[PDB]
């Protein structure tokens, strides 16, 4: 799986494949691992099981509701829960959220994650050659976010064999 | 084992082999893999043991009466509870459900899959075998769901040394 | 990686993805892994690496020369020598061999295997997937011998993670 | 793979299942392990690739013509090379052969086996099974060798996952 | 470690980093891992142990030496000594050659891989970073093959712990 | 991941790199592994996942408000604990704790440790580069207790590749 | 670790090293490994972590003080609680206990040894050369008890990696 | 094993300690590491056996006659043979050897090694806190290099357990 | 170790031998594995822990009170308590009990075991050697019981290195 | 497997059973683990593969020719042999030989076993019990080399799972 | 094994055990594992197979002769051709040599070992509890080196399970 975002321009965008794997073969190649939460003001993307995902983004839901909005409280407020609760210790999945002001990765291992300077943030495992071509085309090109996510996650999906080319991608605003 | 459904034409199928193997050897070759669940209204073939998928229907027909037999509704929160219940965790099999309305994979590992718009759904060792067959038959012929079904599971059987050939198949309406 | 190859109405075609794949990642996606030889007579498809290939296939070709293009004794005798020498030996990979007369797939493990009634051979890591998928075209399709190659190719391109859909596709006559 | 032979009132029947397995799949269904050498006059099974057994058979046929038709100095003959010379070490197959006078088992690492009172002999992963029908078969009923020796395959092959029901029997005279 | 190549408009260039570990620690940081072989008019670079790779490079020199200074027949020629030898075989290491005609990968594995049409090559832990940024370059600027190779070894070696900064660079002509 | 700490002249240092990685990538190089805990009377510094971590600094937290405050004895109880619960044993993690009086390494093996009569304690990967250059500088400047930890991590950072050179230096008073 | 015991004209002493390890590295070199319990009339000696040795030396002094200060009713009544209670079972350590009347080894695999004529026991990696060493002062020299400990340590030390030559000697009376 | 080297203000030196280990135990705590050759204008340090190294000097010796004391040159020669020669490649030690114009490291899988700036080298598993305190001393203090050295190996030899602390130190001039 | 027993001409004989091991070493030359119980009525042997011994032999006797002395309903009463205690099922010493009506052996895995003919039972990795030289003896020879427990018991103890030559026999009557 | 030799009063005898298992079955009961080598003056009995022991009987013949028949030359030199050739060290099998003079155990693992004052050697998974029923009766008996012999390979036999009750027992003279 | 070397007052004495295991059991209990070669004027110890140490003493032998009798030239000369020849390298043994001069451990490993300054040397499994004894004795007591070495390999004895208390010991004059 690839899921990878970027900010740039005043746009911020989530993108990523479509492949679901069990072992070294694939059960699906259209899932849309990218939605829209917060009645659309939050993007999210996951990498990891359908029904954990519902799970952690109806956690997260509640978690926005209490806290007015505000990312990077209500995704701290998630971490915590996600390593407290035994129940939410067996979710394995990664999740990427963006809103109009912050981006952020949160795990139930590392809890929650800011990006540097480069306002590029990525996971599963193509993140990384997705995070190789993006670095190189936000510092090379001027080329808009959606572009460079596109781009990016189809240089991931030609590298990982856990990473296929149909893409969701959302973008915001 | 191979578990495999086909829907087409406003009917849908659920067909499996009967194997049940110990290492290299066969314990019993007509085992029934698919049964009827929800008065009948609600396909299911499960690959793993026996007990296990009576504990897991079980469940399932409950979260149905519970949910108003909403299918995806049930089989999310079937997932969620057998991703982080102790005694379930310990469960390992995989299931496909389908009613009038659609059809899904559910494990054991906080996932839950939807079919590609193919709507062939397939689990098991042989499960990609039939999975394999069924679409060459459903993109290139116009036989019927069950005709794909006993198809496939016979290639399946022919392929994999732990999917045989005595099928139970299970039709809705 | 997936080489398939069918006999249908006297033409023989042989045809393979395109993937080389190191670990999970992707080295090359355009590899041409079906060659002729024998002067175009002979068509030949190989799972492994392609200095592994050209050993294998420079000694077929000797063989071809000495028992007057005897495919299979050419083969017997290719695997006699692939079994005990120790240079050889350590060559790991799988060969499809097809002339106007048969087919056959020639191992490093003293086996010479011909195919069954329907003519299909498959090898490759996806190989079982493009079977199933070939006999169930050749059974219940008139299809040619070269589209259900091209078909069997894609279905276990899609399901192989390590098989791609970029393929190499020859035909004899 | 299950060979076994069988001797009573006068004759002698060496019959084997057609199974090529690779890994947990399926190469081939109608593979013929038993075939007649020295002019019809031996039966001889093998459990190995057919490469190997052409090589083997080959070369008991130049021993068995040398030494005037005696199966067992042949064989021990045949033993012998088998376990001295470097290329033939590399040959695994397990082989069974029978002529009007006596059945043996011949190995590379085993070197020449011979029958108990019983005159029964199996070789392959199913061997034991069809052993214990045969036995069964022979202390408790007057069926022919033939008889016991389908019987027998087919027991065996309904609980071995290596072994199929597609047989090759062969008897003398 | 991370080597990369790419050809541009008629530039080939070979780069990789400098960082040699033992274990998780850094042994040294300028290790110069790309050299000029055959008489300046071939560049090379390793991942793997800089005594194997040096013991590789000389044999490969007397491949070019023998069938004329052609690149590929010298690379397979490489790749079959590599996958047979007893003392090779115990070489661990991956291979980039380029002369003024053709890049390649050469393995131990019995593999000689080209590129794909973008015309770059890499290897070493960090190769799919570098290769990553690269393509995303090639198709999105008008760099030379120089500047986009000093640029993927940098966003190589911001990701992998086994890539430094410190490059050796070699360009042809 | 490097934490040292030092203890000179009644200042009291804890500091640690930054870097986080998967595998050997890294994900973040700006991550805060020391926190200042209890009333900001206590620092913290931790090697190994940040979940695990918070979860420990909780309850050891939990274990100061329980025992008056005092280091030792509350290390003490935490690694107790640590040892022997089911969710505690699976967390991966050493911490290193220091209040004005006293300075300790606390760890999920039954040991809690003090340092030796240099007052300096160092845990992560890098940890004993960052003690070794620690003890050296101790016992021959009079450089401060937060210049050493500074120059430590430093040292540290240029040999471990898990560790960078990104600071968080927490001191007390 | 080395610990080591040996009464001797009315007196008994136990001493240990002080080096703490982790892997193949020092965390600590002046460990104190013997304690004086039960109102000073009892010494012991512990091989393992410092938390685990609270744990059991609270639990020891606790039957001594419902059993009457009997040392071997006290020791076995320990290591029946530390075999069988849950918590108890996560502690790997090896305890030496002496008082005015006996000595003895306590495990945690339901054993209690008492020593061999020559009143000497010992525990921990290095043990063994302590207790080569001890046997042989014992019977071939009049050195007392402490004497003879000091120079066996000494002679552990220097042979075995993890036991260091800083320690810690109790003597009763 | 610890050997280090540092070049400060017109002197080099190499020091070592002198424990010869065997799996977790001392076979001899007084080796002398370090010699001088070339009639005493070299000092040479090394990790490994002494008659490995009895060897390789004696080796290297030649060398520097032929090529009129040229260090580099005759290092370059020395790890040439040894890569080259099948007897040498058995050779696993690691060497350190300096003289008044440079300091080297050279091995039988790395070659040879120079240093950085710091003019500073360590081989051993102690070398990286030798090197580490090295480093230290050298940006902090204005220690001889002989001071300097005595103090990184006691250093590293309290932190390994490989490593004691009886050392032999060499100087130049 | 090694415990046997044997019962011959109206005389039962336990006894055994006195190595206490902990890994390739021995802890204890001189241990008493045999005793007598119920007022001497009863001869026990054991192997394994003291302190497991004393667990097991304290609840066998307060069975045999109960029991009016009888042995194999004590017996049988003791291993249902054994394996249906979850403190119990941590024990695992094997047993071997004997009074003048019969001889038992106890294990918590195995239950109860009563002798064949023989009337020779042991236990212990020994075991089998006493076991086959106390077989000969009886078989053989008119040695009585004590005889030849010790004579097997001899030959044991050379042959297990587990098992010494110090042994404690006790007979009835 | 069980060889046992016994040497008494003249009389040198060397037995086997003949029971050769695959896996945990019985494959055959009557082989024949004892042969007459070097015109019948000397016995030779194996434990392990038949072709193995068939090929060291043959160069054990070969020494005895070179070594004017002394039985402690010809089996150190097969030793040697079997020790480093490249194809030997592949075989698997322990050996007794035995002439009018003496009796030798031969490994693979460069030993050379003569016999303790009883004279008695045994090998094989059932060896050790052969050896102490011989030991026992040596010591205790009048009986022959021959009863021995029979006696305690029975005695094997119904103790280890490996070894039958169907011997080959071979005298000298 | 154990082999112990003590010089003292003009004698230096070599002493071993006498017990050869297979696994967890005794083959022989009185080899001899210490010889007098060159003409009675060098003793040698070995912990290893007969036929490796006759392989081993008889190459010293001619090194001795060709090297004037020099013990520490011919020991490096051995060594050098143990750790390098492909024969050589297939004998798993440690030796110990003393002459009226010095006394050395020889390793395959490149390593050949002198005494420290109380000229002790100690082989085997368990040569370091010898070991330890010897030095206590040596430095506590005025024993013979005869004395000792008897004592120290008793103590050894009576530790490891794979050293017994059969010893043979040479002495020189
Ligand atoms: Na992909
Ligand atoms: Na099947
Ligand atoms: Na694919
Ligand atoms: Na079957
Ligand atoms: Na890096
Ligand atoms: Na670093
Ligand atoms: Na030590
Ligand atoms: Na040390
Ligand atoms: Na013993
Ligand atoms: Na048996
Ligand atoms: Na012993």
């Amino acid at each position: 799986t690839t899921i990878v975002s970027v900010r740039r321009n005043g746009q911020v965008v989530v993108g990523g494949d479509g492949q679901v794997s069990l072992g070294n073969t694939v059960m699906k190649g259209n899932a849309r691992k990218v939605r829209r939460l917060y009645n659309g003001k939050v993007l999210a993307g996951f990498a990891g099981g359908t029904a954990d995902a519902f799970t952690l983004f109806e956690l997260f839901e509640r978690k926005l509701e209490m806290h007015q909005g505000h990312l990077l409280k209500s995704a701290v407020e998630l971490a915590k829960d996600w390593r407290t609760d035994r129940a939410l210790r067996k979710l394995e999945a990664m999740l990427i959220v963006a809103d109009e002001k912050e981006s952020l990765i949160i795990t139930g291992i590392g809890d929650v994650v800011q990006p540097e300077e480069d306002q590029i943030l990525a996971i599963g495992s193509g993140g990384n050659y997705a995070l190789s071509a993006a670095r190189a085309l936000v510092e090379n090109t001027e080329l808009s976010a959606h572009e460079i996510v596109e781009k990016s996650l189809r240089i991931a999906g030609d590298i990982c064999v856990f990473t296929n080319t149909n893409f969701t991608i959302e973008e915001l605003p």
